């Protein structure tokens, strides 16, 4: 052809229909004799078996089911070409398959509860703590794995509500009001959120507990 | 995003419509201020100017016309992000565009006429000469640039016709008949052909003149 194929990029979670054609393998010895094609490697003849196949007669490389980037992100397979008289007519061909991302993981907070303390007299603008959520999707080329933080809600609501903020990118929680008074309200429970696609995607929650120190 | 884009592969001779969107550039400083996008490089702001553009407000990278791999096979552009107050908010982003092939060149013989001579007594199977045609299209991953040779016709047709063959891949012309006789027919003119897609594509012609030596 030459007996080569460029790396193939396949987005995960393809709709099909399956089996899906990716590339047609072909040995120029098929002018001379009938060629039988086959494939080996993890994803073909070793676990996960049968994700990919090749059609014996035609050389079509097929994907049999949708892929999942977070299970396996890249496959390295080998294609074979054998004459009808049983002789290999090519050295095995390196077939590289790269699985590209879709946004299919929700963020996950690293803790169900995060705790931080401040002195009663801290001024507005004071950083209390930094929370974190991870996201298994790509955050280099897209926002699939990019988390935006927000505050869902605060209890109690004394001396008033929305006394805290969270930095949309860093997860740093700050107090933005005056009026902390430990003798009145010694602790606040914040329900916090993390949302992928930098705020447009899906959202998980955790708790941040703010202790007013004595 | 990060302020990066993976290389973009675009087949030549795209149907459009144009302008065609390729990728949306985006700086995360647009949470903070309005961003104006722009592009530089050969193919954008230097020859060939205006092949690619970027939409100021949206950051969409556009292709303005179909590409031709044999004119330019790869572009290296730079994307820019500038705040409404005039400050650059990113270092320029490397944008790599790779133009991939379609079969749009016919083969071209290297000579309009090729000449070879043989002794009258050469046996069937004798190689007379080797002709060549080139093809500017890809011959690594496809047959776009892969030439199949054939004989179009022979004059004169004495002592009979189809006295010669040509090797489909090498362009080696051979005599396959007995009966060469210089005193009867001292020279044969062969119209020869070269066809891309290894025989399925389009076809050019040349002349091969076979001299029977004394
Ligand atoms: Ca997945
Ligand atoms: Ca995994
Ligand atoms: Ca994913
Ligand atoms: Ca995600
Ligand atoms: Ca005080
Ligand atoms: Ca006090
Ligand atoms: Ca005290
Ligand atoms: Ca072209
Ligand atoms: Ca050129
Ligand atoms: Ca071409
Ligand atoms: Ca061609
Ligand atoms: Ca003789
Ligand atoms: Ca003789
Ligand atoms: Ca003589």
């Amino acid at each position: 052809m030459d007996w080569v194929v460029a790396p193939i990029s396949v987005p995960e979670n393809g709709e099909g229909p399956f089996p899906q054609r990716l590339n047609q393998l072909k040995s120029n010895k098929d002018r001379d004799t009938k060629i039988f094609y086959s494939i080996t490697g993890p994803g073909a003849d070793s676990p996960p078996e049968g994700v990919f196949a090749v059609e014996k007669e035609t050389g079509w490389l097929l994907l049999n089911k949708p892929l999942d980037r977070e299970e396996i992100a890249k496959y390295e397979l080998f294609g074979h070409a054998v004459s009808e008289n049983g002789a290999s007519v090519e050295d095995p061909m390196n077939i590289s398959i790269i699985v590209t991302d879709q946004n299919d993981h929700k963020p996950k907070f690293t803790q169900d509860t995060f705790r931080g303390s401040v002195l009663e007299g801290v001024l507005p603008g004071t950083s209390v703590m930094q929370v974190t959520a991870t996201d298994e999707d790509d955050a280099i080329y897209t926002y699939n794995g990019v988390v935006a933080y927000s505050i869902h809600s605060q209890e109690p609501k004394d001396p008033h509500d929305l006394m805290f903020t969270i930095h949309r990118s860093t997860g740093t929680i700050s107090v933005i009001s005056s009026g902390l008074d430990r003798e009145k309200v010694p602790e606040y429970t914040l329900t916090i959120q993390a949302t992928d696609m930098d705020g447009d995607g899906s959202t998980t929650t955790a708790v941040a507990v703010v202790e007013i120190l004595d």
